[PDB]
């Protein structure tokens, strides 16, 4: 009949799944999101290469991850969309129950890894609408700045330009000059164009128009 307890063939379980994962995904067994995390538990009323027909059930999380119903090996799927950036980590208890009696709780921890799921995003603070003098070679045009929520080299920005390349020059850390002489009587103004660009083996981008007005040097005093 029914008076040996169920339980897991190890102590505890470590999952991993990717962010951008769709629903109904199976959890991996490492960080390389390859071999499945399988979830083996027996019963000792059952002879063994026999189905033990367990109900398994999570404490926690029961919207996020589910248990496969069926069989000797179990897996773990996606039921929702989850996010590393809302949150990386879950912690949830898995039991097994024969009808009589449960088997001891284990532990699961899943890691969500990171997807470069971000572009940059430009500050919409900062001013878009800039000036800069004529004349002059090295000259402050202005700052953009942008920010990317994702991990590691997936959220590092690093700034160029869309046009003008050889007339303006921007730094690392978003601050935009004049390469050259600009001159007012040549042409008063640029609609430049800013790109952020992520660190990502696959990178994301974006970019920002600037419209800058060029300020002048009465011609009386240009030597
Ligand atoms: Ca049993
Ligand atoms: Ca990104
Ligand atoms: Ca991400
Ligand atoms: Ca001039
Ligand atoms: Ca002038
Ligand atoms: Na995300």
């Amino acid at each position: 009949e029914n008076n040996q307890s169920p339980y897991f063939t190890m102590p505890s379980y470590q999952g991993y799944i990717l962010e951008s994962a769709p629903v109904g995904a199976t959890i991996s067994e490492s960080l390389n999101l390859t071999t499945p995390l399988r979830i083996v538990a027996l019963d000792k009323d059952i002879e063994d290469t026999k189905d033990p027909e367990l109900h398994l059930f999570l404490n926690d999380y029961t919207s996020v991850f589910t248990v496969t119903p069926t069989g000797i090996t179990r897996y773990l799927t996606l039921l929702q969309p989850v996010d590393r950036e809302e949150q990386q980590t879950y912690t949830f208890l898995i039991t097994a129950f024969d009808g009589v009696q449960e088997s001891e709780p284990v532990v699961v921890n899943i890691r969500v890894m990171d997807a470069n799921d971000n572009a940059p995003v430009f500050d919409p603070y900062l001013p878009r609408n800039l000036s800069v003098v004529e004349e002059e070679a090295n000259a402050f045009v202005g700052q953009v700045r942008a920010t990317d929520p994702d991990a590691g080299i997936n959220g590092q920005v690093h700034y160029s330009l869309g046009n003008f390349n050889n007339l303006f020059r921007i730094t690392s850390n978003g601050s935009i000059y004049t390469a050259v002489k600009l001159n007012r009587e040549a042409r008063d103004h640029y609609e430049l164009v800013v790109v952020a660009t992520d660190g990502a083996v696959h990178p994301r981008h974006s970019t920002l128009t600037l419209y800058i007005k060029v300020l002048d040097i009465d011609d009386n005093l240009e030597h």
